C-alpha cells in the first residue's frame, strides 16, 4: 500500500529493505525489539536527528525495524543482540558501515554531517 513512517524516520522491512537501501543513498536502520529496553533510550532522539533536514532538504533518512515483527533481515546479517544501527549508502548490501554513536539526536546528525556537512 505505501511506506508508513515513525515520528520523522521510516521503518523497513523484507520487501523496503532493498528498496529503500537502493531506493534513498542515505539511509539509516536499526534493529531493535519491543522487549529491548536500551531501544528506546534516543526514541525521541533517533527522530529529531530527521526532521533537522525538514528545515533544510537533504536526502538523508533514517529508519527502523522491529527484529520481532520482521525478523529476516536479521538472521541473515547476524546481528548481535539490540539495539543495532547500521547504515546503508545507496543499497550496498557487502560491507555497510556501523553507528559507533548512541546517546541523542546530536550523535546521529554528527555521524550524518560527516557525510554532508554545511561547506558553505
Amino acid at each position: 500500500d505505501a511506506p508508513e513512517e515513525e515520528d520523522h524516520v521510516l521503518v523497513l522491512r523484507k520487501s523496503n529493505f532493498a528498496e529503500a537501501l537502493a531506493a534513498h543513498k542515505y539511509l539509516l536502520v536499526e534493529f531493535y525489539a519491543p522487549w529491548c529496553g536500551h531501544c528506546k533510550a534516543l526514541a525521541p532522539e533517533y527522530a529529531k536527528a530527521a526532521g533537522k533536514l525538514k528545515a533544510e532538504g537533504s536526502e538523508i533518512r533514517l529508519a527502523k525495524v522491529d527484529a520481532t515483527e520482521e525478523s529476516d533481515l536479521a538472521q541473515q546479517y547476524g546481528v548481535r543482540g539490540y539495539p543495532t544501527i547500521k547504515f546503508f549508502r545507496n543499497g550496498d548490501t557487502a560491507s555497510p558501515k556501523e553507528y559507533t554513536a548512541g546517546r541523542e539526536a546530536d550523535d546521529i546528525v554528527n555521524w550524518l554531517k560527516k557525510r554532508t556537512g554545511p561547506a558553505a
